[PDB]
C-alpha cells in the first residue's frame, strides 16, 4: 500500500471494438482492454513517480496467462520489475506481484500468452506505492544529425577532391584489411599499388618485389583485395570465410610468386545480397561483423551491395513532412528481424516499435559503412521510392490516391500512391518520391549512382493503372533527382512482366537482377529487351540448413551466359542467408575471374586443400563422393536445400518444413554416408583444421538428417499397422537420433540458437529491458512461427525459416516430436484417440520466452569428437546399417 487510485491514465496500440485499453484501470472487473493485433501490451502513467510496492492483475476469465511487467523513472528507459510465467490460472482473486520498492511514472505490461485465446486481456490492474512527489522528465525528441554536419561529410568531399589523400586512404585500408584477416604481423610483406584498368576492365597484379615482398597492384580497393585473396589461395594455400570457416594459417616465410600474373575481370559489377540477408543473416550486426563482411567482400572482388542500414532515418524524416509522428512512424515500421519485408513492401510493423535510440545508432553505422566502401570502391545500392505509404496516409493527407495492396502472408501489405493521377487531382507520389530522394540524400550524402526498389513484390494491386507506365514514371522520378542513377530490379518469378520492363524508357539507367540463375535462370527476356543485367547464385532459402550447392553449372553456366549475350554486366549472389555451403559462394564470385568455363572437380580438389591446409587421397574421395551426391549437377525445380523432417511440424505423409520447401533427396543416402566414413577416418589428422570440423558438422548433420527421414518412415508404418511395440522402439530410436544431432549442432559456434539471441539482445548500446525483450522475440519469432497464427498457419510462414541449430533443436523441434510420438503410443496402447496438436501455441510458447528470466542459452561450443559422433551415428542411427539396427 497505499493503492495510487487518482490521476493514473493507460494507453494500448491496438483494442478489440468496445474493449478500450481505459477498461483495464476502470475499478471494475466485467470491463477489459483487449489486444486486436501484435501490440499486447498497455502502458500506464500513474501521475507521477511512486516507489512501487505492489502490483495487481485481473484478467476477464479463468484461463492461464503469461506477461512481463516493466517500469520507467526517466521515461526513456522501461525496465522488467515484475513477470508471471507459472502456468497457473487466472481467478476472481487476482494476481499479485511484489515490487522491490522500484521508482516508476510509468508502467507496462505484456501479456504474451493466454491459453484460451490469440487475444489477452486485463480485466484490471492496480498499483501500490509512496509517492515521491516527484514527475517523470520530459522525454527527448528523436534527433539526428544531417550529413553535411558530420565529420563524415568532410571526409567523403576529402577523398572525393583529393586523388593523393583517397589513394593514401585507400591503400592504408587494404594494408588493415591484412592485418584483420592475417594478423598485423604480416601487413609490412605487401606492397599495395594503384595502377589502371586494363582495357576498362578492372585488374589486379601479383608479383615479387625484389626483397622478398609481395608487390600488388589494382585499379581499386576491391581489386587490391582480390589480389591479396589471390596470392593467398594460390600461393599460401589460406582460405578466408568470416562466416563459414577459414584457414588462415600463413607459411613460415613468404612464398615467392615467381612469374608476375595479371588477372581482369570481364564483369563491371559483382554484386551481393538479397533483401532477405538484412534479415536473416544480418538482423543483429554491429560494425565488426559489417567489417568482417566488407573485408571477404572486397576479397571476393565484390563491389555492388544492397544497403539498406539507417533507412528507418530516411522514412521517418519523409513521413514526418506528410502528417506523422514519430511514434506514428514506429508503428508504421517493422522490428529489426523484419526489415526485408517491410522495405519489400509486404509487411509493416510487426517485431516493433523500434526504440528511439535506434534511428541515430542506424543512420552512424550506414555512415560508417559508406566511409569503408568509399575507400574500397564498393558501390552501395541505396533505395529508390515506389510510392509505399501507411494505410492511414489519405487520412492524413486527404488529396492523396493510394491503392490498396491488400494482403501479404497474413500480414497487411502498406498502400501506394497512385503513380499517376488525373489532371486536377494532386500528386502525391511526386511529392513524396521529391521528399524522400531530399531525405536520403541528408541523410547519407551523395554516396551512389544505384538505388533499389521493388514495387509489387510477392503480389498487390496494380489498380487502375498500366503497368509500362507506372516503371517509366518511378525511374523519371528517380533519374530526377540523380541523373546517373541507375534502378537496380529484382527479377523473380516472371516479374515485373516484359510489359513492366517495356516501360523504362531508359534501359542503361535499369539494372535487373536475373535472381536464381543457378536453379531457374530468366535472362533471356532481359538481355532481348537491351537490359543491362546481373547472373546471380540465389542458393540459400531462409537461412534453411543442409549440403546443397550447383558447382559446375557455375563452372560452367556463367562463362556461357557471357558468350551467349550482349547485356550482362555483372555475376553477383542474392542468398536470403549467408550462413550455408562455403564452396558455392567461393566458386561463384571465382568465376568473376575467367571469360572460360572451368573443371568444377579440381576447383574442388584445390579448394579444400586450402580450406584444410591440407589434403590426402581419402578426403579427395569423400568430396567427389560430395560431388557425386549433394553437389551433382540436377536439372529440376527447388527452393534451398532439402529440409531435414526433425524441423518438421510432426505428421503423416510429410515432404516438406516450410510451405515452399522440399525434403526429397535425390542422390543415394549410403553412398553419401562413405563420405561420412572417411572424414571420421581422417578425423585426428584433420582436427586442427577449424573449416575441416565445420564441414564434418555439415555432413555429419546431413547424414542424420537424411537416416531421420527413413525412422520415420517405419515409424509411421508401424502405427498404420497399429504395431504399438515396433512404433515405440522407431520412434523412441528416432528420439535418440535427434538427441545425437543436437550434440553434433552443439560442436559449432555458428549453430548455437544462443549466439543468434544474445546478439539481438545486445545490438545497441544502452538498451532497457524493454528492447533486449522485444529484440530477442524478433530473434525467436524469425527463425519458427515467423509471424503470429494468422502469419505462420493462414499465411503460411511456419518454419520458413527453419534451422539445424543447437537450443532451437532440443527444446522446440525434439519438443514438437516427443508430444506428437507420446499422443500417438498412448492410442496404440489402447487409450483415447491421438488429440490434434495446436502445433502454433506450442511454438509460440516458446517464441515468448526471455533469456533472462527462462533459460539463457550457451555462447559457447561443446568440445564434443564429430570422429566418435560420426562412429556412433554409423552403428546405431544410419541408412547403411539401418536393417541390423532396426
Ligand atoms: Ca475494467
Amino acid at each position: 500500500g497505499v493503492e495510487i487510485t487518482e490521476g493514473v491514465t493507460v494507453t494500448a496500440k491496438g483494442n478489440t471494438e468496445g474493449n478500450t485499453a481505459d477498461l483495464a484501470i476502470d475499478g471494475d472487473l466485467s470491463t477489459y482492454w483487449e489486444s486486436s493485433n501484435d501490440y499486447k501490451w498497455i502502458e500506464v502513467d500513474l501521475g507521477g513517480i511512486y516507489e512501487l510496492s505492489k502490483i495487481e492483475i485481473f484478467n476477464k476469465d479463468e484461463a492461464v496467462y503469461k506477461y512481463n511487467i516493466y517500469a520507467s523513472e526517466d521515461g526513456e528507459n522501461f525496465n522488467k520489475i515484475a513477470y508471471k510465467n507459472n502456468d497457473n490460472v487466472s481467478d476472481s482473486n487476482g494476481n499479485m506481484h511484489t515490487i522491490d520498492n522500484v521508482r516508476a511514472g510509468k508502467i507496462r505490461i505484456d501479456v504474451v500468452q493466454n491459453s484460451n485465446s490469440d487475444r489477452v486481456n486485463i480485466a484490471e490492474i492496480n498499483v501500490f506505492g509512496k509517492n515521491t512527489g516527484e514527475s517523470l522528465p520530459e522525454v527527448k525528441k528523436i534527433a539526428t544529425s544531417n550529413f553535411s554536419e558530420t565529420p563524415w561529410a568532410t571526409e567523403y568531399e576529402k577523398f572525393n577532391s583529393d586523388s593523393a589523400y583517397a589513394n593514401e586512404k585507400t591503400l592504408n585500408e587494404i594494408k588493415n584489411l591484412v592485418g584483420r584477416v592475417i594478423g598485423r604481423e604480416f601487413k609490412d610483406k605487401f606492397i599495395f599499388e594503384i595502377r589502371d584498368q586494363l582495357n576498362g576492365n578492372d585488374v589486379f597484379e601479383v608479383s615479387d618485389s625484389g626483397d622478398g615482398k609481395v608487390l600488388i597492384k589494382g585499379n581499386n580497393g576491391v581489386s587490391l583485395a582480390s589480389g591479396f585473396n589471390y596470392y593467398l589461395k594460390n600461393y599460401c594455400n589460406v582460405s578466408y570465410n568470416p562466416i563459414m570457416g577459414s584457414n588462415l594459417k600463413m607459411p613460415e616465410t613468404m612464398p615467392s610468386v615467381g612469374e608476375r600474373v595479371v588477372i581482369d575481370t570481364p564483369y563491371e559489377h559483382r554484386y551481393a545480397l538479397n533483401f532477405c540477408t538484412y534479415s536473416y543473416t544480418m538482423s543483429f550486426w554491429d560494425w565488426d561483423q559489417y567489417e568482417e563482411f566488407l573485408d571477404w567482400c572486397a576479397m571476393n572482388g565484390v563491389n555492388l551491395v544492397l544497403d539498406i542500414i539507417g533507412q528507418e532515418e530516411v522514412l521517418r524524416r519523409t513521413l514526418n513532412e506528410f502528417g506523422y509522428s514519430d511514434e506514428e512512424v514506429k508503428e508504421f515500421i517493422s522490428g529489426p528481424a523484419y526489415f526485408a519485408w517491410f522495405y519489400m513492401q509486404n509487411m509493416t510493423g510487426f517485431g516493433g516499435p523500434l526504440p528511439n535510440d535506434w534511428f541515430e545508432q542506424r543512420a552512424e553505422l550506414g555512415r560508417k559503412m559508406h566511409d569503408r566502401m568509399q575507400s574500397f570502391g564498393i558501390n552501395p545500392v541505396l533505395q529508390g521510392y515506389s510510392g509505399m505509404v501507411p494505410r492511414d496516409f489519405k487520412e492524413k493527407n486527404q488529396e492523396a490516391q493510394t491503392i490498396s495492396q491488400g494482403g501479404w502472408c497474413g500480414f497487411d501489405r502498406p498502400d501506394m500512391l497512385k503513380t499517376y493521377v488525373n489532371e486536377g487531382e494532386a500528386d502525391y507520389f511526386q511529392k513524396v518520391a521529391d521528399v524522400f530522394y531530399e531525405k536520403q540524400k541528408e541523410v547519407f550524402g551523395d554516396v551512389t549512382n544505384f538505388y533499389g526498389v521493388d514495387p509489387f513484390h510477392e503480389g498487390g494491386n496494380t489498380g487502375d493503372l498500366d503497368n509500362g507506365k507506372i516503371y517509366e514514371i518511378i525511374q523519371n522520378k528517380m533519374i530526377e533527382h540523380d541523373n546517373d542513377a541507375v534502378w537496380v530490379i529484382q527479377n523473380w518469378q516472371g516479374n515485373p512482366s516484359n510489359n513492366k520492363l517495356e516501360g523504362l524508357t531508359k534501359k542503361d539507367q535499369a539494372m535487373v537482377l536475373d535472381l536464381f540463375s543457378e536453379v531457374s535462370p530468366d535472362w533471356n527476356r532481359l538481355e532481348e529487351r537491351d537490359l543491362p543485367w546481373i547472373w546471380n547464385m540465389l542458393h540459400n532459402f531462409g537461412g534453411r540448413m543442409g549440403m546443397d550447392a550447383a558447382p559446375e553449372k557455375l563452372a560452367t553456366e556463367i562463362p556461357k551466359a557471357l558468350a551467349n549475350s550482349e547485356h550482362m554486366v555483372g555475376i553477383g549472389i542474392t542468398p536470403e542467408a549467408i550462413n550455408t555451403n562455403p564452396l558455392a559462394y567461393e566458386l561463384l564470385f571465382d568465376m568473376a575471374w575467367t571469360r572460360d568455363q572451368i573443371n568444377f572437380r579440381t576447383w574442388t580438389e584445390d579448394y579444400i586443400e586450402r580450406r584444410y591446409g591440407k589434403t590426402n587421397k581419402e578426403i579427395l574421395e569423400a568430396w567427389n563422393i560430395i560431388l557425386d551426391t549433394a553437389y551433382k549437377k540436377r536439372n529440376d525445380y527447388y527452393q534451398g536445400a532439402a529440409e531435414s523432417i526433425i524441423n518438421a511440424r510432426p505428421g503423416f505423409g510429410i515432404k516438406s518444413a516450410s510451405t515452399w520447401g522440399h525434403s526429397k533427396i535425390v542422390y543415394d543416402k549410403s553412398e553419401f554416408e562413405k563420405a561420412i566414413e572417411i572424414f571420421a577416418k581422417n578425423y585426428d589428422e584433420f582436427k586442427d583444421s577449424d573449416a575441416f570440423l565445420y564441414d564434418f558438422a555439415d555432413i555429419l548433420k546431413q547424414l542424420l538428417a537424411n537416416s531421420a527421414q527413413e525412422y520415420y518412415e517405419v515409424m509411421c508404418n508401424a502405427y498404420n499397422n497399429g504395431n504399438g511395440e515396433k512404433f515405440k522402439f522407431v520412434s523412441g530410436k528416432f528420439l535418440e537420433l535427434i538427441k545425437l544431432q543436437e550434440r553434433v549442432l552443439s560442436t559449432r559456434p555458428e549453430f548455437l540458437i544462443g549466439n543468434w539471441i544474445e546478439d539481438a539482445r545486445t545490438m545497441l548500446k544502452d538498451s532497457d529491458d524493454w528492447t533486449k525483450d522485444l529484440f530477442e522475440f524478433n530473434a525467436r519469432a524469425l527463425v519458427t512461427t515467423w509471424g503470429s497464427r494468422n502469419n505462420a498457419d493462414g499465411g503460411g510462414l511456419k518454419d520458413y525459416s527453419n534451422r539445424q541449430w543447437s537450443g532451437l533443436t532440443e527444446d522446440y523441434y525434439y519438443a514438437r516430436w516427443e508430444k506428437w510420438i507420446n499422443g500417438l503410443q498412448a492410442e496404440l496402447d489402447g487409450g483415447a484417440k491421438a488429440p490434434n496438436i495446436d502445433w502454433f501455441k506450442m511454438e509460440y510458447d516458446w517464441v515468448n520466452k526471455k533469456s533472462d528470466t527462462d533459460k539463457l542459452y550457451p555462447t559457447e561450443a561443446s568440445n564434443e569428437n564429430l570422429g566418435e559422433l560420426a562412429k556412433i551415428a554409423m552403428e546405431s542411427y544410419s541408412v547403411t546399417n539401418m536393417d541390423k539396427i532396426l
